[PDB]
C-alpha cells in the first residue's frame, strides 16, 4: 500500500518494441576515432562530471567541442554514447562526431558538431516575444523526438541549450543524465538542476517519465516571459517544491500527493504550509509586459501542473495557438 503506479500516456512502449541493443547500452561497445586528429584550444567549462573544451580538427580546420570526461563507470559513460547514437540526426538534438580517448587523462572524450553559442544570461539582449515562441517551439522539436525515441533528458535548463541566434540556430546538450523509458520502472530522483526538478523528484515520486521534462520546460519558458531566471529559486530539494507551492498553491499539491498516495516527509508539510494559487497575471510587470500574451499565459500553465500525467505532451504543446505564427513561417516552400 504504497504509491500509486504511473505510466507515460504516450511513447510507452516505444522501447518495449526495440529491439535489445536499441536501449541495452551495458551491451554497447565503442568504436574509437583518432585523438590525434583534434587539438584542444581553449577550455569553456568545468564541471564535476567533465571538462569541455573548444578544439580544432587538424585534419579539415573544422572547430569542434570536446567533452573529456572524468574518471567514471564504463556504464554511465555507455549510457550517454549509445543516447547520443540513437538520437544522432535528430531535429536540434547535439550530434555527436566522434569518441576518442584522450591520451592525458586516459579518459574518453566526446567530440560534437560546434554551435557558435550567445550565453544565456546575456541572451535576452533585446530577445523579443517572437524569439521565444520560436526557440522554445525549437526545444520541443528535440522533445518531441528524444521522447518519441524512448528517452527522457532529465536535465532541461538554459544552459543545456544552445543557441546561435544569428542563425536561429538551436542544439539541446549534456545527455550525461539522459535514460531510456520503461514503463513500470522507478528511476533515480536525483536528476535535473534544482530549479528545474519536477514536482515528482521533489516528493522522490520514482516511477516518472518524459512528462518531467515538459516540467523543466515550463520552468525555462516562465523565467525568458517573466524575466526571471531561475524563476522558482529555492535553497534545497525541499525548499524548492516550498517555492513552487507559493505559486501553484497547496491545494493542488496536496490533491496530487492524495492521488498517487505519496506520503510526505514528517513535517514537510511544516515549510510548505499553506498557499493561495496565483493568476500568473501577478508576475506581470513593465519590462516583461511585452513578452506576456494570453498565449504565453495559457500555453505555461498547461506545462506547469503538479500531476505529470496532465501536464502537455511536446507534440501537444507544438501545436498550441501560441506557435501558430512561428508554424506559419516555418512552413516554406523551399
Ligand atoms: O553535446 C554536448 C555539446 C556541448 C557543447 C557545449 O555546449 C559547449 O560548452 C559547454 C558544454 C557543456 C558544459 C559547459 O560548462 C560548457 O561551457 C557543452 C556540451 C555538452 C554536450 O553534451
Amino acid at each position: 500500500s504504497g504509491p500509486v503506479p504511473s505510466r507515460a500516456r504516450v511513447y510507452t512502449d516505444v522501447n518495449t518494441h526495440r529491439p535489445r541493443e536499441y536501449w541495452d547500452y551495458e551491451s554497447h561497445v565503442v568504436e574509437w576515432g583518432n585523438q590525434d586528429d583534434y587539438q584542444l584550444v581553449r577550455k569553456l567549462g568545468r564541471g564535476k562530471y567533465s571538462e569541455v573544451f573548444e578544439a580544432i580538427n587538424i585534419t579539415n580546420n573544422e572547430k569542434v567541442v570536446v567533452k573529456i570526461l572524468k574518471p567514471v563507470k564504463k556504464k554511465k559513460i555507455k549510457r550517454e554514447i549509445k543516447i547520443l547514437e540513437n538520437l544522432r540526426g535528430g531535429p536540434n538534438i547535439i550530434t555527436l562526431a566522434d569518441i576518442v580517448k584522450d591520451p592525458v587523462s586516459r579518459t574518453p572524450a566526446l567530440v560534437f558538431e560546434y554551435i557558435n553559442n550567445t550565453d544565456f544570461k546575456q541572451l535576452y539582449q533585446t530577445l523579443t516575444d517572437y524569439d521565444i515562441r520560436f526557440y522554445m517551439y525549437e526545444i520541443l522539436k528535440a522533445l518531441d523526438y528524444c521522447h518519441s525515441m524512448g528517452i527522457m533528458h532529465r536535465d532541461v535548463k538554459p544552459h543545456n541549450v544552445m543557441i546561435d541566434h544569428e542563425h536561429r540556430k538551436l542544439r539541446l546538450i549534456d545527455w550525461g543524465l539522459a535514460e531510456f523509458y520503461h514503463p513500470g520502472q522507478e528511476y533515480n530522483v536525483r536528476v535535473a538542476s534544482r530549479y528545474f526538478k519536477g514536482p515528482e523528484l521533489l516528493v522522490d515520486y520514482q516511477m516518472y517519465d518524459y512528462s518531467l521534462d515538459m516540467w523543466s520546460l515550463g520552468c525555462m519558458l516562465a523565467s525568458m516571459i517573466f524575466r526571471k531566471e531561475p524563476f522558482f529559486h529555492g535553497h534545497d530539494n525541499y525548499d524548492q517544491l516550498v517555492r513552487i507551492a507559493k505559486v501553484l498553491g497547496t491545494e493542488d499539491l496536496y490533491d496530487y500527493i492524495d492521488k498517487y498516495n505519496i506520503e510526505l516527509d514528517p513535517r514537510f508539510n511544516d515549510i510548505l504550509g499553506r498557499h493561495s494559487r496565483k493568476r500568473w497575471e501577478r508576475f506581470v510587470h513593465s519590462e516583461n509586459q511585452h513578452l506576456v500574451s494570453p498565449e504565453a499565459l495559457d500555453f505555461l500553465d498547461k506545462l506547469l501542473r503538479y500531476d505529470h500525467q496532465s501536464r502537455l505532451t511536446a507534440r501537444e504543446a507544438m501545436e498550441h495557438p501560441y506557435f501558430y505564427t512561428v508554424v506559419k513561417d516555418q512552413a516554406r516552400m523551399g
